């Protein structure tokens, strides 16, 4: 699958900048951020059309292996077959994530981690650049 | 101690570019290239003063957790402080390094890998980009 970057030390406050492709035929990608795999500040999956959704933004934590609430956005700013961008930074409360076309929502942060070590990609989007503050 | 990044797939041909900060007062910095930590087709280890060598760039193999034969570059396009770029690809005869400068040297593909998935990084070099194209 996708990339897996550890040993991040991304602290409160630091912006992590992605950029990718979405491929021509996407269904969807995802973003996943936390301490391991098993354990996820964030899971980030814009659905263009996967798991039950079409043009959906999805968000969820997980804990010990275990998906917490689910979270939906209400805007879908990504095309299949283009270069897309997020950005994402934390506090002890919420993680903020930045769309394109200048769109940004809030996720709660429920491991409060002191840090974000962990980040991987999968599904249809190829990871061109990764930005640390 | 530096991040970690695993399935990055990167093809012959196809350039990973690695920018940093040199620390201010930086013995050594290095990148590790390759299939694991075990087996690295390049660790690139510039040593400001460290290891035994000043101002002198030490390429290597891993093989199966084996240092291979040592090789020596003589340009040092690297100051304390300052940000760094460091743009690698590969065929199956060698690995190329491009340094800032615009200097580029050669070093053996020792180990012929389909791909590089792995790189880390170590030392006195904060990374702040890591892009494919
Ligand atoms: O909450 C986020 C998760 O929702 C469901 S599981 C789920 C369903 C209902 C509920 Cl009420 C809950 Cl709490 C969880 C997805 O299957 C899962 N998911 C996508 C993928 C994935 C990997 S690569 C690719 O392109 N999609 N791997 N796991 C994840 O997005
Ligand atoms: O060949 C490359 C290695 O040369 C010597 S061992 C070595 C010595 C003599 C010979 Cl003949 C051989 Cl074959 C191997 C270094 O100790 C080692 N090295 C650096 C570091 C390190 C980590 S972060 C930082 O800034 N430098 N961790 N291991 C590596 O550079």
């Amino acid at each position: 699958c996708g990339l897996v970057a550890s040993n991040l030390n991304l602290k409160p406050g630091e912006c992590l900048r992605v950029r990718g492709e979405v491929a021509p035929d996407a269904k969807s990608f995802v973003l996943n951020l936390g301490k391991d795999s098993n354990n996820l500040c964030l899971h980030f999956n814009p659905r263009f059309n996967a798991h039950g959704d079409a043009n959906t933004i999805v968000c969820n934590s997980k804990d010990g292996g275990a998906w917490g609430t689910e979270q939906r956005e209400a805007v879908f700013p990504f095309q299949p077959g283009s270069v897309a961008e997020v950005c994402i930074t934390f506090d002890q409360a919420n993680l903020t994530v930045k769309l394109p076309d200048g769109y940004e929502f809030k996720f709660p942060n429920r491991l409060n981690l002191e840090a974000i070590n962990y980040m991987a990609a999968d599904g249809d989007f190829k990871i061109k650049c990764v930005a640390f503050d």
